[PDB]
């Protein structure tokens, strides 16, 4: 019961460490701040909450989620395993390297329902509008409740920004759209891969959407798959039906050409381009503009906004660490909050931020990447009693899933790594992922293979 | 004059609001500042198609919901501009039911003429409008895309014309997340071609069915079913479509519905309808309502009676169209303008009854069109805007409804008599079902 009023906004992974992170706090005996976290969903999780709604959902807030039907994680689970809620705590068993979606899903609800954060929660509700008040120090936040229909407003002595940045569409606009025939969507609106099964798709763009729902496409039955790169080819081994080609030029009415003067017969185009930062409810003065990367502008430590220093943003940059970067984040942004750490002079935060963007201006290669990253949740750890964990352990399993990778794009999940935490290598799964049609948390942990 | 305007929308509407005011000033009156604030790039509303779905390139909703292909649901002649006729526009007669590029032509000629493009600011989202209760002004809050700034401004009123056939009601139905196919709103609906040879389930029985249904048949679809709520839309179908009680259910790949039925389905497409969705506004100003005639709260429905400063264009529904919004605006105008005075909240409320007790009354298509031609006669009366003939445009919707009923992939072949120019409507070079292609060039040429 400390004076103060916190607004967290998301109860994505985000939205959901800071609640914890609070939560902690208390539990090891200090007076928290009051808290109220705002989500337009039903439900928490944010990308990990699947839905088949598209463009709007049913209050006529724009859909969140980018997760389609068959998504399993991307990554080793071993590096986005829990500091302090474990793999075999929450399932009993051990499973598998890389869980569809569902049983992601499921282990990060377990930690906050263990928890107790849902009570701060208010669901189905949507930030309007953010607007700081000079006069008083404060912010007045206003929401739109859907389920009674009710727009009000309150005050807040502090606010936390954790609405995402892979949820707005970058979607570019290719000569002939509006003469072309078959479906045009973006990544966003991609959900169900049998829609397209015996047919031609052409994927736009070279990174993890494209080929992740390309390999979606090829393995749920597409005829034929092209994916096209603006500046350089993704350059692994695809399967037999699937090209990779210079640029889309323009379209017609059944057609696509390329930059390398090829073409051909298309059935439906999808927009693999990525996203914007988009903050509809803020004004300039409390508004982040940045291109996804991993160190935004105007972020003391990654966090603090340094425009008003009461507002802060949780996992704005690039993410090749996620759950962990989110946490120290969190952890990081309570103790600010509470006074735990005091702030620098503007003067000093920004010659801070500086000397970071420099360092990401130097990068080159994957590994120089995740180390970076790696540098920077440690030197947020260390700041707050948010436990350290085996970093350079964790780097080096990420460049062990980079080269499965090169070496088959078709078949990188169907290897295993061993737990950073536990120590425990991960079992193979019943099903080899080409074969494993479905994606069921269920169809996962049992014991029965499926047939090819 | 002293006074700032803001419109909100350079659609029909918003096109409507402008012109209005130019009007004034071209008879010689001192109209007040006026912006008007667009979130598209060019002018049009529903009638700028576009190829984008779900959020535009800015992050903002896709407002059209219009297709490739569509042709007006009416006669022209039903809703052709009092002041600038389609002979005028076009030089020569052309046929009753033209394709939406070249309606498209014709409302921009209108506002191209009276030159009010300079009061617009394009790529422009309204973001909030508040209210101020010590200077009784309203902040209005946008953000310039072009260059991408969060700006506001102070406006002694405010009109609102942003539509309401924008965002979906799109209702849940059991099994949608195990379905395979596409699951879409009519909202979302683009080109035909893309369900060519294909099992559409069309959800719904209203416009959006009936025209995206036809649609599918005429660019190829292998089959289609409708199914509908509580009563059967009851046209003649062509051999391949089908009318069925309500879908309850689906699976993986197959729709189940009330009558016990069921088959594969390719996809489905939800003719659900839309809500008046106002996320700029607080409840303060914010129009709660369902489509229908005659929405509450509405004075000579467009003044808001909560404050009698900020007003709604085209809110209710449609039979009329770009003639009622012209009869508002210029209701509008005149009352900004101090040349109607407003009566006391008591009695807006009283003449807001006597409407809503009127139109719970109506019962048949004639009974409505007679109703909404009541109400913009009344709007009409207390403006300089010219009469115009209702009785024979209500004529004209009847012989439409009439034909609708003999056969409904035929009816856009009909002609109808100018109620501007006395004119015959000229039969169009192709039959509705060979006239595939829908630019204006192929429309207005003679093969
Ligand atoms: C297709 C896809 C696949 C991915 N796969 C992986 C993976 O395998 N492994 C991995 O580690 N990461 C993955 N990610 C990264 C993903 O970003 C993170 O795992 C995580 O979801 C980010 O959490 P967040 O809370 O910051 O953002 P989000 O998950 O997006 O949550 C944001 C929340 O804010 C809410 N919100 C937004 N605006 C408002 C508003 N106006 N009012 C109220 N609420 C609002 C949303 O409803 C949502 O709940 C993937 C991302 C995408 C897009
Ligand atoms: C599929 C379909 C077919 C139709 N066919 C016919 C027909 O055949 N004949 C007929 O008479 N009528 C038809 N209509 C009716 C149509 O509503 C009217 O013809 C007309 O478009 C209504 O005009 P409006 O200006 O009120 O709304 P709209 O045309 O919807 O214009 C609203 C405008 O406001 C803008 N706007 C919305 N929000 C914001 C914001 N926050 N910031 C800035 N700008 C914003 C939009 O960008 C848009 O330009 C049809 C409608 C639909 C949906
Ligand atoms: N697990 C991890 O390690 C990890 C790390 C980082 C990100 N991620 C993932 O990044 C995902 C977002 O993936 P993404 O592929 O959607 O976003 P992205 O990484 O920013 O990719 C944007 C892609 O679209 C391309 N593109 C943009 N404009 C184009 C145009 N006009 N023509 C052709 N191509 C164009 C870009 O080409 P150019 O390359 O030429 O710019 C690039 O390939 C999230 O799911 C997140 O999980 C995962
Ligand atoms: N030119 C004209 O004369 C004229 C006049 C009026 C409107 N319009 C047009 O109206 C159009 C809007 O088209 P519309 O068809 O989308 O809007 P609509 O007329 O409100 O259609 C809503 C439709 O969705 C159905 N529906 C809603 N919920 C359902 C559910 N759970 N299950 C099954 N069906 C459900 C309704 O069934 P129920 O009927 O049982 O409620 C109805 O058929 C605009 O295009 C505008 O032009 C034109």
């Amino acid at each position: 019961s400390m004076a103060t009023r916190i607004a967290i906004l998301g109860a994505g992974p985000s939205g959901m460490a800071q609640l914890r992170a609070f939560q902690s706090a208390q539990e090891k005996g200090a007076e928290i701040p009051e808290l109220v976290c705002f989500e337009k969903q039903a439900d928490w999780g944010g990308q990990w909450n699947y839905t088949w709604r598209t463009g709007l959902d049913e209050n006529g807030e724009p859909v969140h989620s980018s997760m389609y039907r068959y998504l399993w994680s991307d990554g080793p689970k071993e590096c986005l395993e829990f500091a302090d809620y474990t793999f075999d705590e929450h399932f009993g068993k051990p499973i598998a390297s890389y869980p569809p979606r569902e049983v992601l899903w499921d282990y990060i609800k377990g930690r906050v329902e263990k928890a107790g954060v849902r009570k701060y929660i208010r669901f189905n509700t949507a930030v309007r509008h953010v607007e700081f008040n000079e006069d008083s120090q404060t912010f007045t936040v206003t929401v739109q409740d859907h389920t009674t229909d009710t727009i009000y407003s309150a005050a807040f002595d502090y606010v936390v920004c954790c609405t995402g940045h892979f949820s707005t569409p970058y979607v570019p606009e290719f000569e002939g759209f509006e003469k072309f025939g078959g479906r045009i969507l973006h990544a966003h609106d991609f959900r169900d891969a049998l829609e397209f099964k015996d047919k031609t798709v052409l994927l736009v763009g070279s990174s993890y959407s494209a080929e992740d729902i390309g390999s979606q496409c090829y393995k749920y039955g597409a005829k034929k798959l092209i994916s096209c790169y603006r500046t350089a080819p993704m350059g692994y081994k695809w399967p037999e039906n699937w090209d990779e080609r210079p640029n889309l030029v323009r379209v017609d009415t059944e057609n696509a050409y390329f930059a390398d003067g090829s073409s051909e017969k298309v059935d439906a185009i999808i927009l693999c381009t990525g996203y914007i930062h988009h903050f509809p409810f803020l004004n300039d003065d409390l508004r982040l503009v940045t291109n996804n990367r991993l160190w935004p502008l105007n972020l003391y430590k990654g966090v603090v906004w340094e425009d008003n220093p009461k507002f802060f943003y949780i996992g704005m940059q690039d993410q090749w660490y996620s759950f962990n970067m989110f946490d120290a984040q969190a952890w990081y942004a309570r103790d600010v909050i509470m006074g735990r750490l005091p702030l620098p002079s503007k003067e000093e935060m920004k010659a801070d931020s500086m000397a970071w963007r420099e360092k990401e201006l130097t990068l080159v290669t994957a590994e120089e990447m995740y180390t970076y990253q790696g540098d920077y949740i440690q030197n947020l750890i260390d700041m707050t009693d948010y436990p350290s964990f085996d970093i350079p352990a964790t780097n080096k399993t990420f460049l062990e899933w980079k080269h499965h990778k090169k070496e088959n794009i078709m078949t990188f999940r169907d290897h295993s790594y061993r737990s950073l935490m536990t120590g425990t290598m991960a079992p193979k799964h019943h099903t080899p992922w080409i074969d494993a049609l479905d994606d069921s948390l269920e169809a996962y942990l049992s014991d029965k293979s499926e047939i090819p």
